[PDB]
């Protein structure tokens, strides 16, 4: 209850040197994979996103989801990710879990399952395990690719902050004041 800001911040950084450190061996000696993870790696954020926004009681219809879906194929897209194209609409085929992003994630979370996850402190503190999770997918490729998880992850962050903010703007527009207002 001391400030998840700070507090649930530095357990989900435990999980990620102690994963970071048990696969990073096989990303030397298999730098194969490492690239494999990197597709993935966006997915997850691309997946999770959209779960966050659709989780977020402001976005719960019609808010600014279908947009938020388009905004968010836009950035995903200038990635270059090898997702699928349907019907004219480019959507990932999933895996939006899997890699050591996953992993780390539950590590993190059962640690700090507690109060603290329930703080609203965690939902914007997304930023902090990302980066330095992507880091080391990034490591096993060049600046290049590294720039990519960059620009994605922080244009998601943007638009998740902007799109939930825009909800929130057109809540309290529409408070239970407005409506309810009319005997004002």
């Amino acid at each position: 209850t001391g400030d998840a800001k700070q507090a649930i911040r530095h357990f989900v950084d435990e999980a990620v040197k102690q994963v970071a450190h048990a696969r990073t061996p096989e990303i030397r000696q298999d730098a194969e994979f490492g690239r494999q993870v990197y597709e993935a790696t966006l997915c997850a954020i691309f997946s999770e996103a959209k779960d966050r926004f659709c989780m977020d009681p402001a976005t719960r219809a019609g808010n600014v989801r279908p947009a938020f879906i388009e905004a968010l194929g836009d950035a995903a897209r200038a990635t270059g990710l090898p997702g699928a194209d349907k019907q004219g609409v480019f959507t990932p085929s999933g895996a939006g879990t899997n890699p050591l992003y996953t992993e780390i994630r539950l590590r993190a979370d059962t640690l700090m399952g507690a109060e603290l996850a329930a703080r609203p402190e965690y939902r914007e503190l997304q930023p902090y395990a990302r980066q330095q999770a992507i880091d080391l997918v990034a490591n096993a490729l060049p600046a290049e690719r590294s720039n990519t998880l960059v620009e994605f992850r922080q244009t998601v962050q943007t638009l998740e902050a902007t799109y939930r903010r825009a909800a929130q703007d057109a809540s309290r527009d529409e408070k239970g004041a407005t409506n309810a207002a009319d005997g004002a």
